[PDB]
């Protein structure tokens, strides 16, 4: 099942046995990477699913073997934004990897005998964002290229053959749930008033259709708090005037989003806790346990190569 | 009633005074292991019960006198994980000790003179796993081996002296609130559906009598929720056909074993917060106080010894 | 208002800075113990009420000027118990303080010019304990002496002196407040069922008074509450048989005890979260900052001094 | 957009890399100070709102550029002191910025261009800590000095040109929503009964208008629970007296101070849990790690000295 050096590495990804990666990895044996566990633990989506920033740089300084697809998935699925910076610093991203051209082939960076499928077969990597409304990464990632479907309704040119092919249209109102929520409408195209207003209509055209109903209600609902969200945060008239229809504008627009998107953020930061923050708050503690003890061990090896070299001295 | 050495080293066990545990343990004193406080306090189960991992590996390496099976079930009756992995290694244990085959006698590794009875005088430890539902651990149970009672319904050979004896139906009902929880059929033997279904019928029989109900339709809703959540987590058409009803049946079933297991662990992953949470942080931050301090001085009695050796040298 | 020596003295005995603390203390200069700010501070009450155990014991050192009344109240009007057994070894305890034979008269370890008063100008010290139900310091005053002041119900000698004095019968509803809670009568003098069963008569005999009413409903409350809970957790025959009506009863006794209190230590650990406790967790980290940084200060000292004996050995 | 400096030591000013903020400040680099991210961030905005005091307090040390005002309402806008007292102590202070005097032109400690205005342009930094109701930083401003706008209906001189300017009265409404919170009344100026009496008669003159009701009804609900709550803390027949109603009469006062103050402090702690808090202590961690490891690093250069300077002996 499992040798010795493999259960010390994969205990070592998970609990920040950083030295013992070290000396691990920098040692040219057969190690073994992507080893699974019982389940799908791949040695580096334990590092991710456990906010191990140092080790998944080290496991990207391996290119030889990876998962890095659903290790971008575990660290967008969480509010994790180091590791999202590292891995998208990887020669399997910049313009190297896109969304709208794909067909149904699974390759890199796309999960196959994944530890888990986040929600579909196709799906893209910007629409975890928009679902768990993170702001900085969709920063990230629209400031790289804006990375949105660009859905359609019914050309039916190959559109009718995945229609024909499985359940398609619960991925069409889950693409549809990708475009309204707060944080990439907040943060898309100017003169978001516009667009906010032009999906209402569009999604009570989905609610003619009666097969998903409460959830497109729920969309508009979301939309509605929007309008009534964006104005509320309004003092002078000016603000009223151009939230009711030049640079002046682009200038009140932009001051719009800054108060919108940091009392989003006040807003998360008034919540109640879940666990897996204090999950982060343990392997923390546990990090800067084995790194102090071990490096200390290192400054007494030091010391000891100094009392060789002082015995040496006296002997002479 | 309790000397000096016997206080220091029960608030060792207790706050983590790991260099305190070993200077005391290695000295060859009349230490008097198993000291008990006010309460049951034992010295290990203190250290079970408060998170101190490498505490309870030095006790376990003195063999002598100890009471392990409180400690399997401070360690289990919480969401120890590493203390189970320590406590597992143990001569006691690796198919020496079972749970179908035994008489009413207690012995080693079955509490007497305990600090707690968790929940009867004949009470498997595998049933504290499935009422917390805690999935890693009976990942650990069941690959060493499955350790369920397989309970029987009036078999009138030596159940019924049982049944004479006392209030056995209690653990009667108890034993039914082992087999159906979401942790082992979600882990015991493949098609979990046909296992689910066959429960309810089983329990509206126990339904039958009039003892205790609520607690057995209160486990039929937790089938019910069980059969409704995997109902839920599907994709693709053959998912949902065989949910409905050779190789690719069971690689389904496995990837519905891989979702429901992680969902449920996100899920514990966002509750509220229990305050022992915050004990184990707080024995955290100690136990890095007294290990950070007492290897500094250590590092300082690394350097007398070198000052010592530069005035001998100096002398010279 | 305050000198410099006095704002760093203060500051650092809000916010752990133990080195620093040292090196004002042990410096000979007018340090002015008992320094108060804009509220009542006093140098030790900043200690006691932010958690910083060493810093305590520091200022226990010192005998010379201290107020130990109302650091004794913060520590156990909070859940501390290191500090409350570090308060306690002092000269001013170990029956040397007693409770009952005392006037309305304030002297040492009785506030005056206080921080705050508890809970009246006559107010023992193991109330405190019993209205937050915190078993520890209980089992520690106990063991050291019940202090319990035994209520009298009109005795007309100088009980009706102190009626005609002030609002007495507050603290008297409040006096009947100290007797039943949990932890107290769960500890206090055996056949625990006797004592439940015998206050709730005497608390609706309170209640033929009409002035504080509700209260005294709510005590009954809390006795119907033990009765019950205490009628929970029986499993044979026997515990059920005594808990209706020798040695075995006085085991079954002190096994009900040790079930009752265990299961009340699980249910205060399945609570939400104070930001109190976060205090603490945030002056824990401060005092390790300041701890190591100034211990790593100290180690530079040393590796100077070797560095100086070494130039002196390359000048000869 | 960003050079490789920057990025560096804006990821310093947000995480506690505070020696790497040594080693890029004290070089004398064009380092650019006051750089602005994606949205207004600045450096030092970073450094306060992630609970970093040493380093706002080298931030401090360069007053060459800086932006003071969005950073003391960061500092007022979460609940620190620390850094409160850092940056008060500064030369943009002390008896040289005041409040009443002051036209609507922006200036040095006024925000312009500002990741975010509070809560209007013309905003007083003393009605921050009041809706928060942080009652420290109040006694600092008040020991400074007590900064209120003493706020005038209807003059008509210079009021009448800022009400035909604007929605002026939203921020008349916010006035009046600085000078009845529990903090400032309780600690302003004596007889705080009959300022709490004379409050509620003149929000019923403003209950008159019928632009802003709902939110002066919550302030007369606000006045209630002040004064039931003044009521509430009292046990000798005295302070009842003197609460319906010389020397003795500002003792009692300044105890019902202490008391309510003290009662406040206790019910700020007795609350749920933002993860703002859990964010403040994983910079705390963060900030422990790079501390520890980085002047770790320092003792192993000092050891590679005495290494360098044996090895000379050695040699001759």
């Amino acid at each position: 099942m499992l040798s010795i050096e493999e259960e010390r590495f994969l205990d070592a990804a998970e609990y920040g046995n950083i030295p013992v990666v070290r000396k691990m990895l920098e040692e040219c044996h057969s190690l073994n990477v992507n080893c699974v566990d019982y389940m799908g633990q791949n040695a580096l989506q334990l590092a991710v699913a456990n906010e191990h920033l140092e080790i998944t740089e080290l496991l990207l300084k391996k290119e030889n073997l990876s998962r890095v697809g659903d290790a971008l998935l575990l660290a967008i699925s969480k509010g994790y934004v180091r590791i999202v910076e590292a891995i998208l610093n990887h020669p399997a991203f910049a313009e190297g990897k896109r969304l709208a051209t794909s067909p149904s082939q699974s390759e890199l960076q796309q999960d196959d005998f994944y530890a888990y499928d986040e929600d579909g077969t196709r799906f893209s990597h910007d629409v975890t964002p928009i679902i768990l409304a993170a702001h900085c990464q969709e920063y990230e990632i629209v400031h790289t290229l804006l990375r949105k479907g660009a859905r359609i309704e019914r050309p039916h040119d190959y559109f009718c053959k995945c229609t024909e092919c499985s359940q398609k249209q619960k991925h069409d109102s889950f693409s549809h749930s990708r475009s309204r929520i707060n944080a990439y409408k907040g943060l898309a195209s100017p003169a978001y008033l516009s667009l906010s207003s032009e999906d209402p209509v569009m999604t009570a055209l989905e609610l003619s259709n009666e097969l998903a109903v409460l959830a497109n209600i729920e969309k508009e609902f979301k939309n509605d708090y929007r309008k009534l969200s964006m104005q509320c945060k309004d003092f002078v008239v000016g603000l009223l005037d151009l939230c009711r229809n030049p640079r002046q504008y682009q200038k009140i627009m932009k001051r719009l989003i800054k108060r919108y998107v940091l009392q989003a953020q006040i807003d998360k930061e008034s919540d109640e806790v879940n666990e897996g923050e204090l999950k982060e708050i343990k392997q923390d503690i546990s990090s800067l346990r084995y790194e102090l003890l071990e490096e200390k061990s290192q400054n007494t090896e030091d010391l000891a190569e100094l009392i060789r070299k002082l015995g040496e001295r006296l002997s002479l």
